[PDB]
């Protein structure tokens, strides 16, 4: 049948022309917390509210973080019932399984829900799916769970990344690329969820850096759809995918593991991690970027995963980005705090919804090319070419 | 302005011409060798069960029946009688199976690895990606990464790590190989699946005989692939392309295998007649992939099936009549191996080649043009893949 021209076949599978993003959705956890009041509420809820000094050093901590508020699913109520989990190092997994084994893929559905109310297109038009996180792992994986609570096709091709780390809402993107790109029809329905539940844990004065993901991490889910060949006056495109690439930054060994241990999720960072990235990022995009005539990154629209402050601020510094490129990223961070892989995309919803609301005559902010970074475990640099479209 | 000049031009230098093909296969064992006849008595032993009797012979029937003549394990007498936990049937234990698996996992990946880009023969800078498949232990940075330090590779390999899946990633890995080789020119793939039963393995209980199977069945092993379109004439060797791939849901299969990573490591929770359920559904799968290409006999296909147990090949072979030759190489795997979780039907691929051209046949499938991959894990997940044999 079509076995007789294969290379008709072959051609007719694959879809013409890029990758693009035809819907963004995004959700959070109900409970707000103000970083203002975290300090005073975190040592409380982990009972050390008598140590004095070590809070102290925390209130420091947060009000150099640049965040404003965080979504948590853990609320007080939660953990009076969980209290292995306030503790600093006590045997948790199985209780922060108990509860991210079940929030993850359901506020992933959430997500996923608002962005296909915003494609338009009906949920059996999915064919792909690519759930991501960080927090928990369980057979069948959230992918399932959310295909299930979607209802999705049982014929969904699914691909699950678990435990990936904050560079992971690039490589859903460079995942999803090639799966629009060489399916005709091809719609992929890209989750990236993240609980905060599997590295919550109380302060230790003897672990400093323990407190750091205390008070940057927040929680989040992102859902996009990706495909090729958009359907004219239908499918409504906010950006293309140009191009991709993952590197390793040399002389990184080390400089953020993250262990799933019997504690639940415990990370450590042996190096600069802000130094490593600025000395190293212009390589990336000198690489991204050579091919495409582009070399003055102030004309990219900027998307960078905000793993805290001092990153955005020697990024910036290094490259002498006029201080609007990073606006977006800053401001998601500032409302949500580091969503791990979720955050990239509630930076690009962000862009394109102020660059419509300012009258920019583009979704990346009136410029015609841009670039998404994801940084984590690696250290990791994800790096992702793309294109807006005119408003 | 440069390739801004036109991205419909770009979009098609950026994409490789013809299908995905597999290149090489190297596959790996740990050394110790682990004859299933006298498994039953080695088990109880370590486990320190001998006083369950009745338990005992249970299991002998289980062992009997699993059609496995051997498995390797990186678990070895040493190794258990340093860490007494592992060998109960539910301690405190994950931290000790994770120090194992989080090192041994790449370090027999990256054995077969090594076979594999030797077998290729092309430099290992060449590798634009690496996908690395595992269901024992997790850790940041990942195996992926673990593996890319090993080899050597460029710090810039675009890399996909695929953790905690289980049985059917053989074909997932494929699936996703299939669309990174297609959609990038001169990409070239390297697939690593690599299995560490440390990870589950645990003492037996009278009151979950279900549980004990899987220490009769799960063996370790890792399986490394090179996949790329376009090969280089008279330099790059296919034995295989990839026509088409599928991934279902079975119907009334939920929580037919669940795993659960848990303090005492990784536990299964097991329901429904899982034979039954392939066996019926399969077909279906079968037609889906091949109508589009004409073939409606099924043993006019070269045949890969993941061996979860012995009940699953006889049933889809009774099933669909194959004839018994039909699932050879399959069986000869699980016999020589065990079921190796996500490497298997990778073994498998290396065997059907490997036989091929032993007895002479006229393609890498035993003389036929077109085969079936088939991965089953939890789902009730399929795995489909539409395998092209190369002539011989």
């Amino acid at each position: 049948g079509m076995m007789k021209d294969l290379e008709a076949f072959r051609k007719a599978q694959r879809a013409d022309g890029p990758a693009t993003i035809l819907a963004i959705g995004t959700a959070t956890p109900p409970n707000a917390v103000d970083q203002s009041s975290y300090p005073d509420y975190y040592f409380k809820i982990t009972n050390s509210e008598h140590m004095t000094e070590l809070k102290e050093k925390f209130r420091r901590m947060c009000d150099k973080s640049a965040i404003k508020k965080r979504y948590m699913y853990l609320t007080e109520e939660i953990l009076k019932e969980n209290p292995k989990v306030c503790e600093y190092m006590a045997p948790s997994l199985d209780a922060r399984q108990d509860m991210v084994v079940v929030e993850v893929p359901r506020l992933g559905k959430e997500a996923a829900a608002k962005a296909i109310k915003e494609w338009g297109q009906p949920k059996s038009k999915i064919t792909h799916v690519i759930f991501c996180t960080t927090s928990g792992v369980d057979m069948p994986g959230a992918d399932y769970q959310l295909t299930k609570l979607l209802g999705l096709r049982p014929s969904v091709k699914r691909v699950m990344m678990y435990q990936q780390g904050c560079f992971a809402g690039g490589t859903v993107l460079r995942v999803a690329k090639d799966l629009a790109e060489n399916n005709r029809g091809a719609r992929v329905l890209v989750v990236c969820s993240e609980i905060t539940a599997v590295t919550f844990r109380g302060p230790s004065d003897t672990h400093l850096d323990s407190m750091v993901g205390q008070a940057l991490f927040g929680d989040g889910a992102a859902a996009l759809i990706v495909g090729a060949d958009p359907v004219p006056e239908v499918e409504k495109p906010c950006f293309e995918l140009m191009w991709t690439a993952q590197t390793i930054l040399p002389d990184s060994d080390g400089a953020i593991d993250g262990h799933l241990r019997e504690v639940g999720l415990t990370f450590h960072l042996l190096k600069d991690v802000p130094g490593l990235i600025s000395k190293n990022i212009e390589k990336s995009l000198v690489e991204a970027f050579q091919q495409f005539g582009i070399s003055d990154w102030n004309q990219l629209f900027w998307i960078a995963h905000p793993g805290g402050p001092a990153i955005l601020d020697q990024v910036e510094a290094k490259l002498n980005l006029d201080p609007k490129k990073l606006s977006a990223t800053r401001q998601v961070l500032s409302d949500y705090g580091n969503m791990s892989s979720a955050c990239v995309h509630f930076i690009l919803d962000e862009m394109r919804k102020s660059s419509k609301e300012k009258g920019c005559s583009t979704t990346g902010e009136g410029l015609d090319v841009g670039v998404l970074f994801g940084f984590g475990p690696g250290l990791t640099v994800e790096t992702v070419v793309l294109k807006s479209v005119p408003l």
